[PDB]
RNA sequence: UUUUUUUUUUUUUUUUUUUUUUUUUUCUCCUCUUUUUUUUUUUU
Protein backbone atom coordinates (compact mmCIF):
# COMPACT_ATOMS: atom_id res chain seq x y z
CA UNK A 1 0.00 0.00 0.00
CA UNK A 2 1.42 3.13 -1.37
CA UNK A 3 1.80 4.62 -4.80
CA UNK A 4 4.69 5.26 -6.50
CA UNK A 5 6.58 7.02 -9.61
CA UNK A 6 8.61 4.86 -12.51
CA UNK A 7 10.84 5.27 -15.64
CA UNK A 8 11.00 2.11 -17.60
CA UNK A 9 13.88 1.77 -19.34
CA UNK A 10 13.57 2.53 -23.05
CA UNK A 11 14.21 1.18 -26.58
CA UNK A 12 16.76 1.34 -29.67
CA UNK A 13 14.14 2.72 -32.11
CA UNK A 14 14.07 6.22 -30.57
CA UNK A 15 17.71 6.06 -30.46
CA UNK A 16 17.80 5.31 -34.00
CA UNK A 17 17.62 7.96 -36.13
CA UNK A 18 19.73 9.69 -32.99
CA UNK A 19 22.42 7.73 -33.64
CA UNK A 20 22.18 8.37 -37.59
CA UNK A 21 22.26 11.64 -36.89
CA UNK A 22 25.21 10.87 -34.63
CA UNK A 23 26.44 9.32 -37.73
CA UNK A 24 26.95 12.23 -39.68
CA UNK A 25 28.97 14.74 -37.95
CA UNK A 26 32.09 12.16 -35.82
CA UNK A 27 30.59 11.25 -32.70
CA UNK A 28 29.93 7.68 -32.23
CA UNK A 29 27.41 6.82 -29.34
CA UNK A 30 26.41 3.90 -27.80
CA UNK A 31 23.01 2.62 -26.31
CA UNK A 32 23.55 0.22 -23.32
CA UNK A 33 23.05 1.45 -20.55
CA UNK A 34 22.17 4.97 -18.89
CA UNK A 35 25.75 5.35 -17.24
CA UNK A 36 27.03 4.96 -20.40
CA UNK A 37 24.77 6.59 -22.49
CA UNK A 38 25.57 9.67 -20.22
CA UNK A 39 29.23 9.06 -20.27
CA UNK A 40 29.89 8.50 -23.63
CA UNK A 41 27.74 11.31 -24.39
CA UNK A 42 28.47 14.53 -21.72
CA UNK A 43 32.36 14.12 -23.05
CA UNK A 44 31.17 15.39 -26.66
CA UNK A 45 31.30 18.97 -26.94
CA UNK A 46 32.26 20.13 -30.01
CA UNK A 47 34.94 22.68 -30.26
CA UNK A 48 33.44 25.53 -33.05
CA UNK A 49 30.06 25.53 -32.26
CA UNK A 50 27.90 25.90 -29.01
CA UNK A 51 24.68 24.30 -30.24
CA UNK A 52 25.58 20.59 -30.83
CA UNK A 53 25.06 19.47 -26.67
CA UNK A 54 22.29 20.83 -26.59
CA UNK A 55 20.48 19.61 -30.00
CA UNK A 56 22.20 16.37 -29.13
CA UNK A 57 20.64 15.69 -25.88
CA UNK A 58 17.43 17.27 -27.20
CA UNK A 59 16.79 14.77 -29.89
CA UNK A 60 18.04 12.53 -26.57
CA UNK A 61 15.33 13.89 -24.86
CA UNK A 62 12.59 13.02 -28.02
CA UNK A 63 13.48 9.98 -26.95
CA UNK A 64 12.48 8.15 -23.42
CA UNK A 65 9.77 6.46 -21.43
CA UNK A 66 7.19 7.90 -19.18
CA UNK A 67 6.35 8.61 -15.32
CA UNK A 68 3.36 7.00 -14.26
CA UNK A 69 2.03 5.95 -10.85
CA UNK A 70 1.25 2.57 -9.81
CA UNK A 71 -0.27 0.70 -6.42
C1' U B 1 -118.78 100.85 -26.32
C1' U B 2 -114.91 94.49 -27.73
C1' U B 3 -117.85 89.18 -23.57
C1' U B 4 -117.20 83.11 -22.92
C1' U B 5 -114.12 78.56 -23.38
C1' U B 6 -110.29 75.22 -25.32
C1' U B 7 -106.81 68.57 -19.30
C1' U B 8 -101.02 66.92 -19.04
C1' U B 9 -93.85 65.98 -18.36
C1' U B 10 -94.11 56.04 -20.23
C1' U B 11 -96.41 52.18 -16.76
C1' U B 12 -92.72 48.22 -14.52
C1' U B 13 -88.69 45.74 -11.52
C1' U B 14 -87.25 41.45 -5.44
C1' U B 15 -82.41 37.83 -12.86
C1' U B 16 -79.87 31.48 -12.85
C1' U B 17 -74.87 30.27 -14.92
C1' U B 18 -70.55 24.34 -12.41
C1' U B 19 -63.39 27.21 -16.51
C1' U B 20 -57.44 27.55 -17.15
C1' U B 21 -50.24 28.52 -20.29
C1' U B 22 -49.80 27.01 -25.42
C1' U B 23 -52.30 25.94 -30.07
C1' U B 24 -49.87 24.15 -36.63
C1' U B 25 -44.08 21.98 -41.06
C1' U B 26 -39.30 23.18 -44.75
C1' C B 27 -34.64 18.75 -47.58
C1' U B 28 -29.62 16.31 -48.49
C1' C B 29 -24.92 19.02 -47.05
C1' C B 30 -15.85 17.31 -49.79
C1' U B 31 -12.97 20.54 -42.65
C1' C B 32 -6.09 20.79 -47.71
C1' U B 33 -0.61 18.22 -46.44
C1' U B 34 6.87 17.39 -41.70
C1' U B 35 5.11 13.00 -38.70
C1' U B 36 5.33 8.89 -35.64
C1' U B 37 1.81 11.11 -31.70
C1' U B 38 5.87 14.17 -27.42
C1' U B 39 6.21 12.27 -22.34
C1' U B 40 12.07 11.34 -17.00
C1' U B 41 13.96 15.67 -14.54
C1' U B 42 13.92 20.35 -11.13
C1' U B 43 12.67 25.06 -9.50
C1' U B 44 5.01 27.55 -8.56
Amino acid sequence: QALLRQHPPPHQEFFSELRECAKAKGFFIDTRSNKTLADSLDNANDPHDPIVNRLLRSMATQAMSNALYFS
